[PDB]
């Protein structure tokens, strides 16, 4: 007769192909990629013959076999594919096999194959849209927003996006390489911690805790391998296979390292670390480059050279070559994008008409045209067109788009930007014809998290009543609120200005729309982005 039925012994059932040290602070100690997970299973048999051969089955498929020499036993074997498996121990002899009841074992991999879909309900004013317009609908999620801003991956209205970019992957480097970071309390030190023992110019994760260790919805178990933002993004990909999730390298405070890449040795190292990063974190679909300005004029006043333009094009070409190489190894398709200044002065420092051949999308930062960083020359921070009181306005969305088109950039590459925040001044005075923008400010308006900047959510919630004047400039296609008594002036994007941008995109056959940091929207902005571009509603 066949062998008795074995019982699976108590023991850990959670394994990982890519192991993460939930206690590590240094990126070099944080993750280790393996070609497969080392799984172990033990069993006992109290009634019946132990058979002559023991086998481990995963979903009915043999994954191990060996001599069944005793009433109890242990099997060690490898699993090279992530997922949740129904595991069984089978004892066999001439008369047949007898399998134990199934025990679930989890083999984690960074593509999220071991995680159930993260399909959360829409929050606040967000309404469901189908991505059927064929246009890009993107937004940026910030890594550091999970603390005080309390905005986690589960709060992202993911179904309403085609592209989701991640709030800045930094580039390792200390004094003289990331000085711009020193302006943020403890930020430079945090990077040095992440980059402990890591070569300069290789990428890393600025906050390993927030990215992989902090408990979040869906990845809360004390022993889950991947938690934090990355763990949730993996589950998000399971829920939205077609959503493009891209890591964004750079930003205003992390762009300093880019100015040294004219040196191919450093550029090669950077590119090489990006490939390794992508091989390690499978849920990402490519890479976004946010070099805050080839030519300088970014956060660091001591950086910038006429050579940056060429470096940028070379970088994009090499990243593309690296990604093609990656495609040949994994068979997957990867995207290469870049967020760029919308000012003509900076746009002409780069040959985008050339770089565009290596890129999938160009995210035009058509915002920050004006702000508290300038108290004398005020204006619409993210308008589509110039205002009536100053038709010669240089910084507008249209001028940015025209500058690129003039270089020869194909329209379908250009994704227009919308702001989910407003910039503002205080003590505005000396203006004429009741146009606050004609005067000067005495300082920045009180912000939500920093001076001169307010979340759109707060604007709609607090500055749409009381003493606040509201005006929608139909010429520039830009709204603004003004509080006469204190001289508080705020320029931002609203449902209507976003609609104008969307229509503009459709008319000029541009690529789509994207917004800066999803955490600041109450839903009005993203709803309008989708609607204006023609995406259907429904559920
Ligand atoms: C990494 C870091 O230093 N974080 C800081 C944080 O700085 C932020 C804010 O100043 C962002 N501003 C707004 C209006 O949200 C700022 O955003 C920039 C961004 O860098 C540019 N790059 C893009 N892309 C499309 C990729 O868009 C723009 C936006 C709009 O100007 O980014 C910096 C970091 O570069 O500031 C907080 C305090 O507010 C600080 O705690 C820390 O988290």
């Amino acid at each position: 007769a066949a062998p008795g039925k074995p019982t699976i012994a108590w023991g850990n059932t959670k394994f990982a192909i890519v192991e993460v040290d939930q206690a590590a602070t240094a990126y070099n100690n944080l993750v280790k990629v393996k070609n497969a997970a080392d799984v172990s299973v033990s069993w006992n048999l109290w009634n019946g013959d132990a058979g002559t051969t023991a086998k481990i089955l995963l979903n009915g498929k043999e994954a191990w076999s060996g001599p069944s020499t005793g009433s109890s036993g242990t099997a060690n074997f490898k699993v090279n594919k992530g997922g949740r498996y129904q595991m069984q121990v089978a004892l066999c002899n001439a008369d047949g096999c007898t399998a134990s009841d199934a025990t679930e074992i989890v083999v984690a991999d960074t593509d999220g194959s071991h995680l159930p879909p993260l399909k959360e309900s829409l929050l606040e004013k967000n309404k469901p849209y189908k991505q059927n317009s064929g246009k890009v609908v993107g937004s940026y999620f910030v890594e550091a927003g999970v603390y005080g801003r309390n905005f986690t991956v589960d709060k992202i209205p993911a179904q309403n996006l085609t592209h989701l970019l991640y709030g800045f992957i930094p580039i390792c480097g200390g004094n003289g390489i990331n000085d711009s970071l020193k302006e943020i309390e403890g930020s430079f030190q945090a990077l040095q911690r992440s980059c402990q023992g890591r070569e300069d110019f290789k990428i890393s994760i600025h906050d390993p805790f927030a990215a992989l260790q902090k408990a979040q919805k869906g990845v809360t178990a004390w022993d889950d391998p991947y938690k934090g933002n990355f763990g949730q993004l993996m589950a998000l990909k399971q829920a939205h296979p077609d959503l493009k999730i891209l890591p964004s390298i750079g930003g205003w405070t992390l762009s300093d390292p880019f100015f040294f890449m004219g040196d191919k040795v450093k550029r090669d190292r950077f590119v090489g670390s990006v490939k390794e990063f992508l091989q390690t974190w499978k849920f990402f679909d490519g890479v976004d480059i946010d070099w805050e300005f080839p030519g300088g004029k970014g956060a660091n006043p001591n950086l910038g050279s006429p050579q940056d333009g060429e470096t940028y094009v070379l970088l994009m070409k090499e990243l593309r070559a690296m990604l093609d190489q990656l495609s040949a190894e994994t068979g997957r398709k990867y995207e290469l994008t870049s967020a760029i200044s919308a000012g003509k002065d900076k746009i002409d420092k780069v040959a985008y008409n050339v770089a565009q051949n290596s890129m999938d999308h160009i995210f035009l930062m058509s915002y920050d045209f004006y702000g508290a960083f300038d108290l004398k020359n005020l204006g619409h921070q993210t308008a589509l067109n110039a205002p009536a009181w100053k038709p010669d306005t240089a910084y507008t969305t249209v001028n940015g788009v025209n500058a690129l088109l003039a270089q020869g950039v194909k329209p379908g590459k250009i994704v227009v930007g919308t702001a989910m925040y407003g910039r503002g001044w205080t003590g505005v005075n000396g203006y004429q014809n009741n146009i606050p923008f004609t005067g000067t400010a005495t300082g920045p308006v009180k912000g939500t998290w920093e001076n001169g900047i307010v979340d759109y959510r707060q604007i709609a919630s607090q500055f749409m009543s009381g003493e606040w004047q509201y005006t929608y400039d139909a010429t520039a296609e830009a709204p603004y609120v003004f509080k006469p008594s204190t001289g508080d002036l705020i320029t931002f994007d609203d449902a209507r200005s976003v609609q104008a941008k969307g229509k503009y995109v459709l008319d000029k056959q541009l690529g789509g729309l994207f917004s800066w940091e999803i955490d600041a929207d109450n839903g009005d902005i993203l709803n309008s982005m989708n609607a204006s571009l023609g995406n259907s509603a429904g559920v």
